[PDB]
């Protein structure tokens, strides 16, 4: 089938809640794409920072191939032999007591704003049902119908009925904003992302995440670390929140975790919040099965073995400096942290953001537009300097081509 | 490491959200597991009849193998050539215009939530905010804020904070409270279980379902069946609703979807109802992805190929002849379809459903109590009548050893 036999089919039989960049990939190794003409692509979106550690990573297939002969689900009814040994690596590698295995970003995002609402109940004290938990604009943290309940976008929200009450949200990077919102008593928790990246990778002042830690705990607040697309090395570190050296109550895992092989998320606490949900009282049926767990041992050591975390500091700021060269009439604005970056094409009469990214795929390199005139550049931790440069030149050609 | 090792191992690092029955299982192949200390069970639980085909199905296991090499996770910002064949398949299969991709049971309920509301008000003409679905007590379907605001279950929604607006609970198996819930004209939709399965397996009465589609269609309100356990062969057939010849407006499905290889679920409806949500209006990371639609085609040609939903049929109704042979003064009920049964233990001054289950998994089969004095029995499907009654043998002498 051709790409266009493709479009075609999906177009007659799957739901329209998307519309694609017209590519149609059929393999992919690395920080390459090809589609189904046999042509080849450099990937500078990484599936939204899932496949940080490159498309089909030897080391984590190997590791799905190996478990798959053995066992993949038993669910938690019973114990399997994996599970605790994964358990017990990821807890010690991030420093938490516990971690609640979960699948999807949105389930773990979920978990950690029932952990939020237990602990303010059974350890804050507060009254049944007057827990807040408070958010900041621009946050994107799934698609549920509390996850939209907290969104501040038209597009998320708009039409999906009534909404979760309990929810309050400010501004980000504003912690006179927090501050203020933390007298009220009620609030168990607020929940942040180091960076936003679906917001267009938004990135707060220095100072603001030391700032909230210490606003947070002088309010007896929870302090949750929406970590599924900035952690696991993407920004130049483990967790974004090590450029301030900042320790949350409550972190969250996602994408990355996995390699992209398998949807494996995690939220990782101490035994004092973690503890205060009781057996029975939250689930999911595929959260920390065999096979899933095995993935993730794997796609952790990739990262921390091939030192991802550092090349991806020196090579973002090479892709910074380079896009900052671009002439201020084309991007306006270049921003970011490790290889998770953007810029912002200023719209015109003429081209717009997704136009750039038509013509960006003709020349080998394929990225997305988040906000209309944003783009992403977000290509696999496993990079290299040489590699990079040729898609630098590709972002320049294309730019400077309109 | 031996059992008790795992089980303290997870104590430690792992959140006590689950009390997992004593067993530490390392292997399973069909309708068998192993532990770690080499000792052979037969599965009564199916992973929550997630593995309706048995542990690691060669067919299953190969078509995962086969696609890891080639591409695992594009995101849907892009297009893959997979997905598009997995949708023309499930979607004439079960005979529906589109299908939604998602991954978790839960997401495939918020997304059928997300429909019910956006066709309330941009198809039916609720004013905004108004809509309303209407759920049956006892009912299941996740572990989200959402989910567990129509819980009727205190152990999923206690403490955990503010709950959703909007939802509105009936009896089960009640036709008159369902046409007098229906008398709202803000009510968008109904959401159903076949069979309640976390409930206990309770089974409706003969006509309910079908005089809940009368109803439904009649009040121009959506009839959602939760298909996530008792479809695909579980109950008999390829939908538990195909007992009484009806068709939901929206149809969930799950779990088996993929055999117990990956979390892969799935929404299917008409045009009319799907096209409601427009592009970027909601979406998922792994939704859709390449190799999670290279599972579930494979698992649901096991399912079709192997006959499973007959083989489900026969030997559930020997299953439930057999266990009616048990005193009365022991098994109070026996109830469900094809290989979704239950027992009903009465629990005394000496012994309960969790005390059966430990002498049971000591005799060579494992199973889990649903509700303090209930016991479901539900292995695999690719069970044989001799296997069957050697496990049947086991049920009886634990059974009568008390
Ligand atoms: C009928 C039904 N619908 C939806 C769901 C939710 O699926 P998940 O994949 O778990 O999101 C279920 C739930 N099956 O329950 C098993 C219990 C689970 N381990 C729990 O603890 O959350 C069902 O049955
Ligand atoms: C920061 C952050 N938190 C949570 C999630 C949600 O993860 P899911 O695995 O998607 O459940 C994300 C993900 N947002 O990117 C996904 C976009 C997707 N196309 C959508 O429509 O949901 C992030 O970034």
């Amino acid at each position: 089938p051709t790409s266009d036999d493709i479009f075609e089919r999906e177009y007659k039989y799957g739901a329209h809640n998307y519309h694609p960049l017209p590519v149609a990939l059929e393999r992919g190794k690395g920080i390459y794409l090809w589609d189904v003409e046999g042509r080849k692509y450099f990937d500078f979106l990484s599936s939204y920072s899932a496949v940080n550690q490159g498309h089909c990573h030897p080391k984590i297939v190997n590791a799905l191939k190996s478990q798959v002969d053995k066992l993949t689900l038993t669910s938690r009814a019973f114990y399997n032999n994996v599970l605790g040994e994964y358990e017990e690596y990821i807890t010690k590698l991030f420093n938490y007591h516990k971690v609640l295995p979960m699948n999807t970003g949105v389930e773990a995002g979920e978990t950690a704003c029932k952990l939020a609402r237990k602990w303010g109940y059974t350890v804050k004290g507060i009254q049944k049902y007057k827990a807040k938990i408070v958010f900041a604009a621009g946050n994107f943290w799934g698609r549920t119908l509390s996850a939209i309940s907290s969104s501040t976008d038209p597009t998320s929200y708009d039409g999906f009925g009534p909404f979760m009450p309990g929810f309050d949200i400010i501004p980000y990077n504003d912690l006179p904003a927090l501050e203020r919102a933390l007298q009220d008593p009620n609030v168990a928790a607020f929940m942040v992302e180091p960076i936003q990246g679906e917001a267009g990778v938004v990135v707060p002042d220095p100072g603001y995440l030391m700032g909230v830690r210490e606003l947070c705990t002088r309010h007896q607040v929870l302090f949750i670390a929406d970590e599924i697309q900035t952690g696991l090395a993407r920004t130049g570190r483990w967790l974004a929140v090590d450029y301030e050296n900042v320790r949350p109550d409550i972190v969250l895992l996602g994408k990355a975790l996995s390699g992209g092989l398998y949807p494996v998320s995690a939220v990782l606490c101490d035994d004092d919040i973690m503890l205060t949900i009781k057996p029975g009282e939250h689930g999911s049926t595929y959260g920390g099965n065999p096979l899933g767990c095995r993935v993730a041992i794997a796609a952790l050591e990739v990262l921390e073995e091939e030192n991802l975390a550092e090349n991806a500091d020196k090579l973002g700021i090479i892709l910074r400096n380079e896009l900052m060269k671009l002439p201020s009439d084309v991007v306006t604005a270049v921003r970011g942290k490790g290889l998770l970056n953007a810029i912002v094409i200023k719209e015109t009469k003429d081209w717009d953001a997704w136009k750039v990214c038509l013509r960006l795929r003709d020349n080998g390199l394929l990225a997305k537009p988040t906000h209309g005139d944003i783009i992403r550049f977000a290509p696999p931790l496993v990079i290299k300097e040489d590699e990079l440069r040729e898609s630098i030149e590709i972002i320049n050609k294309t730019i400077l081509s309109f």
